[PDB]
């Protein structure tokens, strides 16, 4: 019989990819820096009081930029995760800003670990003054560790809030605050390492998804093209000739296309190429029953998923099918 | 005889368009012809005297450069015959549109850009109001040399840094990065800002005898990119490429790949950002010197496109354009 | 049907020092000491966590310029009664009186787990500072099932050294540190000891020394010699009945005459008298030019004056007989 | 060819010692005189015209002020009458000696100091080849302008930096914190450095009509350091105290208390440490100009009290002893 009990720090895996968390510069002022070069050890040591809130562990699977990111990479995070699952108590992801909100999404789906999935940047780096990847790795550790964070999806956990990882994005170039969930808003705000949630995400995400990406090396092949005045059919036109299997359109307003590049897509997706439309506006659903009538066009609305979000769903639902009803309501689903 | 005399130029857009029903989200475009537009709202009679010709009658989905030179050749020719000018223009290019005319329009007469989220059909059709307080910037002598605006939700907002934020919201437009120059409550306008950034008459662009502009298309960077969009632009003897980067201005590495062979064998390659604000800047991760590439700065890349298409005017060299995205 | 990874247990004793001190900026050289408490030193260096289960307790936070009998006293009380509740000990410390401290334990502590001693001639604040890996070194020596049975030891400059023959060298070096008679163990390089040497003079639980219940410890003063010394400072050690007195004598342990005289003396009417020498190496030995016997003085050996005050002070809580306390300084 | 006049000044010292036994470590010290010594080594004929003069024959631990003014004195007086200057001593005060001669000697001529650690009795007893060494060095017209030195096992040494390190080794003497100035080899002295702290003939300290030196002691710390050593100088009026401190000068509290008392009392009071190689310096923990006190630099304790008694001589302010410590 025990005579009394003991606090137990959680085992938290720490998965590093590179990002400007890891970057690095000649000088503390100059804004200039290279990316992924600094270890995983060196990030945990930086940050001495994690040893008050877990037990760290720290894996380098890559070390690039997220500019970089690419298929494979995902496939060797879902499967790690899934695989290393009964291993730990949390994982947190040491990851770049710039397709940071890609990569969380295709976890979200992809994960079926039911223990926190954290994702973390910085945007200055590792040697600028006022660094912000210390305070943010300790941040996403206090998240992985917290009970309360499971069941949620995959998490981004950037500048005190914790993020969804369907609707974050990055919203500016520089500024340590640009990570927002831009339509539904953050699921909780951190303050003096506590979490209060608020919120949690309704569309179904890591165990209740149908995707299974555990044997699959490779993914769909899905570009992106862009809207504008006077638009170019020619990049259209190019993925149609290597026989890419979805095209996202980034439009204009609520989706829509320049004639040019509309005549390109619907010939395609009479041939079985599926294509959503999306918009690059920053906010707001694409939908349906506007000025597009996609069940005559054979085209998907993505809904609140941007352009490349709307990839990262639409791959994984060309593992599944290639119809477009089907896949329509994938999009109204996950 | 005593109000100002404005001209609309109308091209289309949703604020003349058209629903089934007052409450159904499906309606057509450009569908509305000018005169149509003005006597829906007779309270411009208050205002000014208000004449209005028809442009063209499109969705600004399929909005192009041969109606961009029309317009900035009728503004600038038209000019000494009224006192400010309303177009009325879909949401979806309205920001490029209003750009290009920025650097273009040569008059330094009011220039004022205004559509709907709504058609006139449809309950709480956000049109009306729109072209009214649109009339009441033009009609204000203190909008005179403030570049070409755009006037939504009771926003004035310059044409530069303006831009559609949201899919549907009657408030989508915004100048994100700057912010707005004034607000209109009451028909008055209480300016506190103006741009920074040449405009209008400051600039060299000159459009009058050109009838076609320079090719430039844009490229989207995310993970995994395909090279292919980049170098079929390459392949057709684009004139320049914006490529919509990740974070501050990055590429993909197989986008970076074309685009460095491309800035070396005759295409311009300005790097702009998918990112909805901040600007796309030297001296972060990409040695832009190096590659020939010029960084844009706060402007978007469909804005970004305008700029490079008028630098190509005047310029192939990479500094050169640099020093034109540095000055307007 | 499994397995589970364990580090050792291991206590960290402050007492003070420039390594828990402060300045007021990386370059200038006027350090505070005594400053920094325990749990910010540990906290400074997160790889220890990966070496060692780490707790930390404040004994005193002063300059050991300053350390004391009382001291002394409180760490080998602590250090013997927690013996059983830890796998080893490192004691933060001032370089100055260092040699003395370890040496005393060396004589009283009865635990044969090592205890390892570590300081620093630099504050954390300063450039290039030298505590954090001289803290982080000593804590994989008093890890190390090999410093086990060895005594107490000093870690600094990457070396670990014998509590008996350790001195400092030298006033700002960092490699101040050396056991200039006898040699170090061993080194440590990347975190392993190769120790090829262990002290023969007995030591820890192989003495007779037992301070567990006192409360203070016999007066030893120490007299230096030089030419024309004075006689005056022998004089009034004398006069405030001190029970012993070592001199730092010249060259093999020779006194000057009216120093001589007075020590003398003093012998006969009972107080202990050692010769030790002011040059900082080898021995003060028997059989040159001082008739031990004859004078009733006793020979430190290589234990040089303050360590020899050490020795005295515990061979006067067994003895006062000059014969028996040089068997003590022939043994210890 | 000439050979050079040498006196030898014999002072005592184990190279003047004798025991029963080659083979016994006891011995007593002043067994034997200067021509002794200078008839046991023939081979001086080769290299000097040798003159013995006894002046005391002591062991070295009871050197006194007394004996120092007397050699001073006595070599001043017959510089003229001679080449250079041996002076047979004893290991345990010689580095004394020679700092208190490096200050008040104002011959150029050389004065080289040279003992034993075996006496003349011991089988391989190192006396015969040291004294011989001393008089090639003092023979030698390079050891001219270097200062009063110290010759011991092939190696000539400042008087300044010189201290014995080792209780038995014949190797003992060294210049602990810059070095030798020269290595003897088949009776030839490469010379390599000279001492940069002025010395000799480049010193105030003129000590020809003094009979006796200003009071100064030296008192030690440690752990629980009494502090009666120091009252016992304060109460008896002493001049100067030095510090035997621990570290980088350091002192215990009851003695730091007590030394602070008397230096405002105007006792000097200088800083030196305990510990073998190292200066004692300034703005380290002690503020020196606060308290009165004079950092030792270099100078171990017994050498600091060489250099504070000569001080006070001139002068007993402390900002004049601490420029008097940085210079010579
Ligand atoms: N702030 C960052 O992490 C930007 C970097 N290019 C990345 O995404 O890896
Ligand atoms: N609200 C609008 O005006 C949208 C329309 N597609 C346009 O841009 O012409
Ligand atoms: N470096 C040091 O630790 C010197 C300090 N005076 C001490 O012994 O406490
Ligand atoms: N070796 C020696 O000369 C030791 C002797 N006690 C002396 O200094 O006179
Ligand atoms: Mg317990």
């Amino acid at each position: 019989m025990d005579h009394h009990h003991h606090h137990h720090l959680p085992n938290i895996t720490i998965l590093a990819t590179g990002g400007t968390i890891a970057g690095g510069g000649d000088s503390a002022t100059k804004s200039n820096y290279t990316v992924g070069k600094v270890g995983v050890e060196n990030l945990v040591n930086a940050v001495p009081q994690l040893k008050d809130i877990a037990n760290v562990k720290g894996e380098q699977v890559v070390n690039i930029g997220s500019q970089d990111m690419n298929d494979n990479v995902w496939l060797t995070l879902a499967k790690k995760i899934n695989t290393d699952c009964d291993k730990t108590d949390g994982f947190v992801i040491t990851h770049g800003v710039d397709t940071m909100e890609e990569t969380a999404y295709f976890l979200d789906l992809t994960v079926k670990c039911d223990k926190p999935v954290v994702m973390v940047g910085a945007m200055r780096p590792s040697t600028s003054m006022s660094a912000d990847g210390p305070f943010n790795l300790y941040n996403a550790v206090v998240t992985a560790a917290d009970k309360a964070s499971a069941n949620r999806g995959v998490l981004v956990v950037m500048n005190d809030t914790v993020l969804d990882g369907r609707d974050v994005t990055t919203t500016n170039t520089t500024d340590v605050a640009t990570f927002k969930s831009v339509n539904y808003g953050p699921l909780g705000y951190i303050h003096n390492g506590k979490i209060d949630y608020q919120r949690t995400p309704a569309r179904k995400h890591t165990s209740d998804t149908p995707f299974d990406v555990s044997k699959l090396n490779e993914l769909p092949k899905v570009g992106i093209v862009y809207n504008y005045a006077n638009a170019s059919d020619l990049p259209a036109k190019a993925l149609v000739d290597a026989g890419y299997d979805g095209i996202v359109s980034a439009g204009v307003g609520n989706g829509n296309l320049y004639k040019s590049v509309f005549d390109t897509l619907a010939t395609a997706a009479k041939t079985g190429t599926a294509v959503v439309r999306s918009s690059r506006v920053p906010t707001g659903a694409t939908t349906q029953d506007a000025e597009v009538d996609d069940a005559k066009y054979g085209f998907v609305a993505s809904g609140t998923l941007n352009p490349q979000k709307a990839r990262v769903l639409l791959q994984l639902a060309l593992t599944q099918t290639k119809d477009p009803q089907q896949i329509q309501q994938i999009f109204n689903q996950y």
